[PDB]
């Protein structure tokens, strides 16, 4: 799948309109091909932290882009190996859709959910897809996250649910471009939220 990306990547077939977001993401994409042990198929809480960090290459004083670092993240969960990761030096904020991310790492724009109102809620849809389906492993869009300095901004993260011995499944947040708190607790990650509220999710299926 990954060679998918490399010729999407590079195509010719692309509105120059959109060339240059994805120039940004050919610049600070790299892709670890070589095989490697995979990580377990049941996934542990440590393991979503080594691949958050491995995820997340940039430079000191570069945050990234947190749709890209999302995309990237989804996408070494669902292969469960560490294959994408970014060293973006380009603006944390402006410049990157996820429409086409999503087409460069994917190969077609994710399926959203419909809105939710809350992250307490987002947590709810997930547990209830996961005891539907067992779908796992998401993307989690927020209109109006606070982010330092610049304050409400849209933003992307994940989110997994963990299934450890003789325990409920619970969701696992993880914001790797938060480089602060990776693995933040339902509480914390709140605390970047107003009411102002407004989450989709996505996830890829094959
Ligand atoms: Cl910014
Ligand atoms: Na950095
Ligand atoms: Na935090």
């Amino acid at each position: 799948s990954s060679q998918d990306i490399i010729s999407r990547i590079n195509s010719k077939n692309i509105n120059n309109n959109d060339s240059n977001e994805v120039k940004r993401i050919k610049d600070a994409l790299s892709i670890e091909s070589k095989e490697r042990i995979l990580y377990p198929q049941n996934l542990s809480r440590d393991n979503l932290k080594q691949m958050a960090r491995y995820v997340n290459n940039t430079y000191v004083h570069y945050s990234g882009n947190a749709v890209l670092l999302s995309a990237c993240l989804h996408y070494n969960i669902h292969h469960r190996q560490d294959i994408l990761s970014s060293k973006n030096t380009a603006s944390p904020t402006v410049g990157l859709d996820s429409a086409i991310v999503d087409k460069i790492i994917f190969g077609h724009e994710l399926n959203q959910s419909y809105s939710l109102n809350s992250i307490d809620e987002v947590e709810k849809e997930i547990l209830n897809r996961y005891d539907i389906k067992r779908e796992s492993s998401f993307i989690i869009s927020a209109e109006n996250y606070i982010a330092p300095i610049i304050g409400e901004s849209g933003h992307d993260f994940n989110a997994v649910v963990i299934s450890e011995y003789d325990k409920k499944p619970y969701v696992q947040f993880i914001d790797s471009w938060k480089t602060s708190n990776i693995l933040p607790s339902l509480q914390e990650i709140k605390k970047h939220f107003s009411s102002s509220g407004e989450f989709y999710v996505r996830a890829y299926d094959e």
